[PDB]
């Protein structure tokens, strides 16, 4: 009966999500999004440990949750995910500094397929330390790619049956944008690039003489030229980026097109951004909403949650580890 907190640590904010399940129905018990100070996390690598710790503490109070066990994930250039084939029934740094986990051929039953995930131990230990500063304990250290898979299964209502489709998921962060293509529920392609919503926010800073503290993108209050000479060129830049990413996937595999394009991240909520992408690609594009078929707790604002929904895809997938191919990069004890 012990559930785990889904905690997504990005470059600009900490996202928490608590899930519960009863009678085959998921339920959002608690959630909160706490902003991180600048340069506290760079490219999903924790730089300022104390800063992340205090943000984790505040996101616990803001979410009003009493849980102390959490699921976190690692990502970046220090994280590897592969699929290796080897004989059945066997008995970045020197392995001594690498955290390794494995999980058990389709064509041939003489050999065996094994999923492999690895990273430097430092990336695990620091995240354990960050949780410790908030009084939290890591039960599962996962990989963001697999977390995206679990949250993707919750999008069957928004799409048919996700187990038969080829869907390109575009997670647009602030500094990083990730294209993940899922075939029949499993990831077959992944490509991260240095591009995100920071390009838009900074443009609003230098042109209208505003500070970094982002607020104008949500509430508004910008002059009438913003829609034409600022937001539109940025949306076109996002379109070109997504278009370029898809062309790389098509040239890498046997696929020439995808069935759907799912947008994730905070930047995915921009008005008609899904339409501009759908216009260019010619493929049905929708904003991710993993809370469509879920019940809701009383202390959770339905409106605020709906706005943050596509940005909570990673945090949602991490929280789904509370209920039973799974990876844990934590050392066995
Ligand atoms: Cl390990
Ligand atoms: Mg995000
Ligand atoms: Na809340």
């Amino acid at each position: 009966a012990n559930t785990l907190l889904g905690i997504d640590i990005s470059s600009t904010s900490v996202k928490l999500l608590e899930l519960s399940r009863s009678g085959g129905r998921y339920k959002v018990e608690a959630y909160a999004v706490e902003p991180l100070p600048p340069n506290a996390v760079v490219e999903k690598n924790i730089v300022e440990l104390e800063g992340v710790g205090q943000a984790l503490s505040r996101v616990l109070v803001k979410a009003k949750t009493n849980l102390k066990s959490a699921v976190v994930a690692v990502a970046g250039s220090a994280v590897i995910t592969k699929t290796i084939e080897m004989e059945a029934g066997l008995s970045p740094y020197p392995l001594e500094e690498v955290a390794i986990d494995f999980e058990v051929s389709a064509r041939n039953p003489e050999r065996v397929d094994v999923l492999l995930a690895a990273c430097r131990k430092e990336n695990v230990e620091v995240r354990e330390a960050a949780l410790a500063l908030a009084g939290l304990t890591a039960k599962v250290v996962d990989v963001e790619a697999y977390a995206l898979e679990r949250s993707y299964a919750l999008l069957s209502s928004q799409l048919a049956d996700t187990d038969q489709l080829t869907v390109a998921v575009v997670d647009i962060g602030a500094t990083m944008t990730t294209l993940s293509v899922l075939h029949n529920g499993r990831t077959i392609y992944t490509r991260e690039q240095l591009f995100g919503g920071r390009q838009l926010t900074e443009e609003i800073q230098r042109r209208y003489g505003l500070s970094v503290e982002g607020l104008a993108k949500k509430q508004g209050g910008l002059p009438d030229d913003y829609d034409s000479e600022v937001l539109r060129p940025f949306k076109d830049a996002v379109v070109q980026q997504v278009s370029r990413s898809l062309q790389f996937f098509f040239a890498a595999g046997q696929f020439n097109d995808v069935d759907y394009i799912v947008l994730a991240g905070g930047t995915a909520s921009i008005q008609d951004l899904d339409r501009l992408i759908q216009q260019k690609i010619g493929t049905p594009t929708l904003v991710a909403n993993p809370f469509a078929d879920m019940a809701l707790n009383g202390k959770v604002n339905a409106g605020a949650l709906a706005s943050d929904a596509p940005a909570l895809m990673i945090a949602c997938g991490l929280a789904l580890r509370s209920f039973d191919a799974r990876i844990n990069l934590l050392p066995w004890r």
